[PDB]
């Protein structure tokens, strides 16, 4: 028993991290097969970072302008191209540690593991969720750009995030591995506000199920409700709407606990209206919303990679 | 910016995890060089778990009674020895993925990363702290025994924990890699229970410093305290005593923020008195005690956001 914020084992990703330098700029790259992926703003100076013409800055560059370092070995760049906000550096050597992988784009509410890296060296791993406002609450310092987020399924790494930005409130923004930003953000040094965030309702429900599985039951009650009535409460408390799909997705946890979703929705409804009355749930005084239904089942069933 | 429960990258430990089977019993082992370390209760049967005589159980085993599997490769056991509550199986192959490593026994309050494993395969990684009562608040299911805890400061893996038990309150107990338990626990199914736990005061203060570094000062106040007056108050909330060693360890964080340690103690005293009044600190509505001073310096910027 027990319930912890748990990240995927990071070893398959660690073997892919490299250092990329262009001029005085150094950040991290992802080395898969014979291509290194990194943020396109590696080609920028600070003057460029206000209003960068990435089109013109890249046609000025050549292969020799890029230094790629894998551990203590230099990788020779033999081609370069841009895809959206990502730079693709073709190198002369295929990464012998390349895992089975695919590039995926995740939806708000979904979670992933971040391997925070500096100068091509992994530093730490933690679990994040894509917020409804398309930011992530990460932990990133200067030099972390190019760090990636991922999920693992059996032996297959699904890369979903590359780090690019920190916003004025200290939350973070990035792209998928095809260089498309999550959220209404652009890669330049301008003030860009994260939109007002909301709470991920289906994940709060998933975490309440985890609490029941772990013996925390004080919030269960005799009442049930309907989607419509609950969604009016959700909107009142800046929670995301709950859809029938979310109810279906909570099936496995509803099957494991023998508690109906609209049953649990009535519990969450009262928690929002009355608070916790000085009690905690799974060691938290807040309603936690960065565990997905899949995250709960995987952790409570010991799934292995 | 940001502040997260941050584990070490687990790859160096993943390459050491194997499956150990004896009889119908399977758990995890740690393969370093030509030795596989695992909990000695892998040799137990249903009856033997209340008062196992491990010396008598082990002398009856042959090397071929131990099946060690590294992924898809069977490792041949060529010898075995028991050290305290750990079994050491000599194998005929040295692990080519063995990292630079050492064994360290940690003190209560220290943190480490746990690589939770089942059947020799990693499931996930998370941060833990050794509680003052020598338990850890883990996430462990049947089959997780032999999973290990570690730090990797400066590219050297320091193994500090091997998982052996879940106690009736749902918390967890185990050994160092020399097989000595943390706390008063034993690898028997006889009634055991953890002592009353307490909050790791020096870690809470470290985390309040992290909050200041990241730009939050709402909880500070104009007062100070003596060390002894602080401990008289904090112990009324089941906080561990704060020692001069702890004050010294907090020095670098005090220097970076300009907040004297005993002035931060005065803030904590008021936070215990008042609660947070609807506010949060670094995203939490409770006072967090599983970040050490070292952890905060590891993760936070060296430049305070004034
Ligand atoms: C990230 O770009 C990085 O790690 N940079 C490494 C070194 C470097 C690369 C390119 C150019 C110069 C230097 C960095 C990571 C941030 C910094 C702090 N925490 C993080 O997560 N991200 C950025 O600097 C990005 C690049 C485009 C602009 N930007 C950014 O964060 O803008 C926010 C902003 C800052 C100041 C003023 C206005 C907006
Ligand atoms: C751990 O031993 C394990 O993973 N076992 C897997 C299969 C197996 C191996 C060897 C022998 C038998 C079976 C297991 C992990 C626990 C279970 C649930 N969560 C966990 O972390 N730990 C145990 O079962 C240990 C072994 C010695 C006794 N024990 C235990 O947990 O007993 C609990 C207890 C009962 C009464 C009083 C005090 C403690
Ligand atoms: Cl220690
Ligand atoms: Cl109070
Ligand atoms: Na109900």
């Amino acid at each position: 028993s027990g319930f912890r914020k748990m990240a995927f084992p990071s070893g398959k990703v660690e073997g892919c991290m490299v250092q990329v330098t262009c001029g005085t700029t150094t950040l991290n790259g992802l080395w898969l097969d014979d291509v290194v992926y990194c943020p396109r703003h590696v080609i920028c100076t600070s003057e460029d970072m206000l209003n960068p013409n990435y089109e013109d800055l890249l046609i000025r560059k050549s292969n020799h302008n890029f230094l790629v370092q894998a551990g203590n070995v230099q990788l020779r760049v033999i081609g370069h191209s841009m895809q959206n906000c990502v730079l693709k550096l073709k190198v002369d050597t295929a990464n012998p540690k390349t895992p089975k992988y695919k590039f995926v784009r995740i939806q708000p509410g979904q979670t992933f593991s971040v391997l925070a890296c500096y100068n091509g060296s992994p530093s730490g791993v933690y679990q994040c969720a894509m917020r409804p406002n398309f930011t992530i609450k990460g932990s990133f310092l200067n030099g972390s750009c190019g760090s990636v987020g991922f999920n693992i399924d059996y032996d297959c790494v699904s890369f979903c995030y590359m780090h690019h930005m920190e916003l004025p409130t200290g939350v973070h923004a990035g792209t998928d591995l095809e260089g498309n930003f999550y959220g209404p953000f652009v890669d330049r040094q301008t003030a860009q506000a994260a939109g007002t965030d909301t709470t991920i309702t289906v994940n709060v429900l998933a975490w309440l199920y985890a609490a029941v599985i772990n013996g925390d039951r004080w919030f269960l009650n005799r009442f049930t409700t309907t989607l419509n009535d609950f969604n009016l409460v959700a909107m009142k408390y800046n929670y995301e709407p709950l859809t029938q799909d979310h109810v279906d997705i909570l099936g496995p946890l509803s099957a494991q606990t023998g508690i109906a979703v609209l049953d649990m929705c009535a519990s969450l409804k009262e928690l929002l209206q009355n608070g916790m009355n000085g009690r905690t749930i799974l060691g938290s005084a807040l309603l936690e919303d960065e565990f997905t239904p899949f995250d709960v089942v995987r952790q409570c069933s010991g799934v292995t990679f």
